[PDB]
């Protein structure tokens, strides 16, 4: 851009800074403040009272409410206005009072989030977190710094997740839970510190994986949570299994990214 | 209406679409939105930052706080835009950041609060929720979809309740808990999950309830808790105490509408 | 003042009340609103959609993000729109959705903050609260009435402090806590209800203590909690010891003030 599309609407009570680019059919509505290095989708919408700032490209088809804050400065001690960065991706709901700070440069300058996501009411995503495709975070869930949230993956209300670790794909966390170390894919985690509590069965079944691959993927689990074994040592079993059933490469693609520890 | 009334305020900066309905001495503040379907009754007062939509009616001398969301889309996957509604009676104070959600057809189509409630800071009301009178939702407490909170009971701070579960008159929910079945009434529960913790005498007292009335709500929570029978045994005896001491009445009421089984 | 300085920025969309008083180099941003009976120091910035009032001072270089509300009506059931009042320091941080209310005329009248304070997203301090210098109050933390908070303690996310609990000078208080009882200084509180973790030694060392007034301050900790001995018997050798290390003075400073016995 930096151009306003002709078919966009800005609400004549908006300020879209110059600079700022606004895609067709977009529609920025009353009281909404966007930045000039802003970049806005075909077809996102602003509800109204909306603040979008900061270097911050946004997809097609968002809605964003009211009192959302999207860009803003990050709440890192050490971060002093460097330029960096977020991107949001395509159909997005993303709900009243949510908050995605901008990134910070030591911890790499970029806060993402994926497509076909739902953040709920006052859910947080703080500087440098990477949240995928079609996650939740349910009402006043918390990313702390450098969070990873996986493809699938729900976060339940009120649950804090600790800086650095990595939610899996198809985790799911329940609400009222404190997560301290990394949770590796298709578990339910609960608690405070939240623990391992089996595999997202439900979830799986849903998401049309096969009698085969539950059974894979729940095998992969004992091995860790189960066996008695050391990481360690199970590490080559899991990868054994995962050349029958493709599913279980999930567990050794985490394992790599893997820095806090696991729930246990 | 759709009008109005002449001795309403509307801020310059408000924008009341044609079609809401104001009543008297009612007070719509700067930057208010306020969709074509709303009715504000006489003396509600929408302080400023306030939006208001949907098929929603709102009754008498309302006070309405700033970055409140009432009537709003709510967060249920399945709903679509369907014009459900929102009924909030009077007196209330709802204060900053609060949201409401309308209804969804599947769950009945209806969000209700009724009069002289306090919901304090963030506190939420999903999709279906029905919240009676004289309640008192904390800091950040949230109501999940279809819950009923009934009169004079208390949802402490960070507290969540889950969706479908009763929470019965008078009953005292402590902070930092997680609600996930149904709260007799006149009970004290907490913890996650919340467990009972006797029933709350203060609150009876307080609110003129006879000594005679306490003794049989509390043998009628020992009938249930205390005594080893089954809910099936004792749901008899309650109706028998219930011959003699009117208030007990309620726990037959509140086993009647119950679907989750209680906290024990 | 009352009177805006020549130098100050009001946003043509603000709303500034005629009596207010705004200092040098201040900023107030769009969509702002701010009382007749607030003053607002030199260099303070309200980013947009800030909603300050009551009688309300409010010091230099402070940055206070969207949709927070500060002096606002407190949540106090007894409060009934007295002239009570809010003071804020100078360097503070207040992030989006920060509530800070006003005093109660039963409390004291006064809701105070010191400086160089870093309120992150919706944390809450409640009436007659009283805030020091260097604190941090991490996302969703919220204090509820006649709160104190001492210099450099730390409240992390999604915790709750209950009324009229103190929290001593260099305590580290976890995420995901309710606190009930008052916590002397220097301590780690964590759980809910908190207990006692042992002495904040990395917030000490990194705060420039020395080797010996560390160690001296774990002797303390140990007179109260490992000792087997009652406060009563500990008072005096905690005073004793202080007449070496001056840092141990803080907690007999703590036992004077606080009210509701120690967190164990």
């Amino acid at each position: 851009g930096s151009m306003i599309d002709k078919s966009a609407f800005v609400h004549p009570t908006a300020i879209v800074e110059e600079g700022a680019s606004i895609g067709a059919n977009a529609h920025i509505g009353p009281f909404c403040i966007v930045g000039p290095h802003v970049e806005i989708g075909e077809g996102t919408v602003l509800k109204s009272h909306v603040v979008v700032n900061g270097h911050t490209k946004i997809g097609r088809d968002n809605e964003i409410y009211q009192f959302a804050s999207i860009g803003e400065v990050n709440q890192d001690l050490k971060y002093a206005g460097e330029p960096t960065r977020v991107e949001i991706g395509d159909r997005n709901r993303i709900r009243e009072s949510v908050t995605i700070h901008r990134g910070t440069v030591q911890g790499g300058g970029l806060t993402k989030v994926g497509s076909d996501n739902l953040l709920m009411i006052n859910a947080h995503i703080a500087h440098d977190c990477t949240v995928g495709n079609r996650c939740i975070l349910a009402n006043n869930a918390t990313l702390a710094g450098h969070v990873s949230v996986d493809d699938f993956a729900i976060i339940g209300g009120m649950t804090a997740v600790h800086q650095f670790c990595i939610i899996g794909a198809h985790v799911m966390v329940g609400g009222c839970s404190g997560v301290a170390q990394d949770v590796p894919p298709y578990v339910i985690a609960q608690g405070n510190h939240a623990t391992p509590f089996g595999v997202n069965i439900e979830g799986l079944k849903r998401r049309g994986f096969s009698r085969e691959a539950i059974t894979a993927i729940r095998n992969a689990y004992k091995l860790i949570y189960r066996s008695g074994k050391t990481l360690d040592e199970v590490k080559p079993e899991i990868a054994e299994l995962a050349e029958t059933y493709p599913e279980v490469k999930a567990f050794t693609d985490f394992f790599a990214r893997s820095t806090r520890g696991l729930i246990r």
